[PDB]
């Protein structure tokens, strides 16, 4: 049935042709960006100074909870987070679930001097080029979403473009898989993806399993300076937090409070 | 939730790549010179009382295997023009025919004839491709695409200044083809399931085609006598490749076929 056989390969050629020209355009755009700001290196400098290292997150909406902050202004939020002592930014660029946008990353980053992470669901190295073209200094790899080959390819592409990679893990199997990669940034996430239950004990347990050369980033269920001090006892001194800070009026003051008490 | 996110995210990735790719092809089409007038060249041959040949540069085929081991598209284009062809057809499909996109562009640059992209089109993106490579006409295969996709293919071709040859193999396909605007209808004598070739197919379909359409007989045409036979059914325009490609002196073979 020669027509069905031709159609099947022809559709693959068409997909490959589009991907090729798109990647060529993104390559041009990455060569016209200035160098990455050094996302990991910023966090390590905070920890070397004996301070908590915050990745401060700009998130417009939550699936479940709706619009986070009535007035949503990525550049103003970036400035307020820098003022309050944030070491780096996380900007949601996913639209259907979080009402982020690629342009929010670029605008937030231009408004301050902090390195910035593209916070989104990556399944394809094409998206790592995207991130760099938008100015990203770091990408996100989610171990629950991608297999080992794809994680390595995502991380290798990020390194080839001068960016860091935050590896998000939720359990022991994911942690063991994450330790096959090179990246030092490991995100230990307290929110169960099956149940949506949130418990700080999850990061405490995963941290015991990590070697000391990895920089652990605590995510979810972190609200107060005291939460940070607790997690610090398990070796976690870097955090990714957004919503709870965003839903307070004075974002700079909320950030200082969380970091310093 | 993760499987759902992945599903919509993969669609966003595909749409993002398609968008940037098409913007690049649109840029390329704006830097091409205007189409040469494929249909108009065939009509000018018929006006002069001559047979109108769409001469096909084809290396191989699934029905036939390798046709012409020594394959030089620019030389073949020149030889076809010399022998009296009205237009060219260039296979740009690689896995089944051993063509290439580049063969269309090189053949076209080597002569002054209009040229058809001979390939399998499933996506208007490919019509922008064709124009960007210099194509003056595209191919729409009724056996391969539904009515909505056929119309979209034809509309894209017309917006870019190109003609569209509509290929039909039976009565149902001919009727569907009459919903489109293109005047170029190809009546194809080759069964695609069995590979049987029979000139009687185009003779039968000609009894159904209205007089405003320009019928192109395709496949199974080897001799000047074959042409004279199809002329009795009103078919004076042909697409021929294999019989001509198989012969060493392509210009002389083409003159013999056209003029006897």
């Amino acid at each position: 049935d020669i027509l069905r056989k031709i159609e099947a390969y022809k559709r693959e050629e068409i997909a490959a042709a589009k991907a090729r020209l798109a990647l060529d355009e993104l390559k041009a755009r990455t060569r016209d960006q200035s160098a990455p700001r050094g996302f990991l290196k910023a966090l390590e400098a905070k920890r070397a100074a004996g301070q908590f290292a915050l990745i401060a997150e700009i998130k417009k909406a939550s699936p479940s909870k709706g619009l986070i902050r009535p007035d949503f202004d990525p550049p103003a939020l970036a400035k307020a987070y820098e003022e309050g002592g944030a070491a780096c930014l996380s900007v949601l660029t996913d639209t259907p679930s979080f009402q982020g946008a690629p342009e929010f990353l670029t605008a937030a980053r231009q408004a301050c001097s902090l390195p910035a992470l593209r916070k989104d669901f990556l399944f394809d190295p094409y998206q790592v080029y995207e991130a760099r073209s938008w100015g990203a200094d770091c990408i996100l790899i989610i171990m629950a979403s991608v297999d080992d080959d794809l994680a390595k390819e995502l991380e290798d592409t990020a390194f080839a473009l001068g960016m860091d990679a935050l590896i998000e893990v939720h359990d022991e199997a994911e942690m063991e898989r994450a330790l096959k990669l090179s990246s030092r940034l490991l995100g230990v996430n307290n929110r169960n993806l099956r149940s949506f239950e949130v418990n700080l004990a999850v990061s405490e347990r995963l941290a015991k399993m990590a070697p000391s050369d990895r920089l652990l980033v605590g995510e979810s269920g972190i609200f107060t300076h005291e939460d940070c001090l607790r997690l610090e006892k398990s070796g976690i001194g870097t955090f990714l937090i957004g919503e709870s800070l965003m839903r307070q009026h004075d974002v700079a003051a909320a950030t200082r409070a969380l970091l310093t008490g």
